[PDB]
């Protein structure tokens, strides 16, 4: 499946109900779009504070952006911290957003686009590809 596709459809749907119109398979779209939802209310309290605490800016937020990921894989992969690394640029592209600095969104999808095809794309592949996540998901 694109990888690219996937980061594009996520966050076009967060940002429109938003009622931001973004200028950027469909069962892996909406199973992560749902598995996203579950992560951010399961896991409120670090949804909130990354949240509250991303002090974005365009100076910033490619660095912000690097740090979170390294940390958030420095243990290895699994398909929940796959989930948290979507939801994560979802926060950066929502902040950005809310902040009014909307551009940083095209930014934010290429970084996210560019660390799954160079970084997450083998794990996925040697887990079975996305099917593997629909069906450990529901569907
Ligand atoms: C260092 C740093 C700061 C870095 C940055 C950062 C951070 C901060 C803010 C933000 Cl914003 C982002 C990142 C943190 C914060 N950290 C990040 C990691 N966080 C994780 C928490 C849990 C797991 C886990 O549990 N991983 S897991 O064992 O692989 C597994 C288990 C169950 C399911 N899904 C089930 C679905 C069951 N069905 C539902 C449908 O009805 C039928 C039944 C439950 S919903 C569900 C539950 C969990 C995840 C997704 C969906 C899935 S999954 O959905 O991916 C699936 F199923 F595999 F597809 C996978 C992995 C990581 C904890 C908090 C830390």
């Amino acid at each position: 499946y694109d990888n690219r596709e996937i980061v594009m459809k996520y966050i076009h749907y967060k940002l429109s109900q938003r009622g931001y119109e973004w200028d950027a398979s469909e069962v892996v779209h909406l199973t992560l779009r749902q598995a996203g939802d579950d992560f951010s209310r399961r896991y409120r309290r670090d949804f909130a504070e990354m949240s509250s605490q991303l002090h974005l800016t365009p100076f910033t937020a490619r660095g912000r952006f690097a740090t979170v990921v390294e940390e958030l894989f420095r243990d290895g992969v699994n398909w929940g911290r796959i989930v948290a690394f979507f939801e994560f640029g979802g926060v950066m592209c929502v902040e950005s957003v809310n902040r009014e600095m909307s551009p940083l969104v095209d930014n934010i999808a290429l970084w996210m686009t560019e660390y799954l095809n160079r970084h997450l794309h083998t794990w996925i592949q040697d887990n079975g590809g996305w099917d593997a996540f629909v069906e450990l998901y529901g569907p």
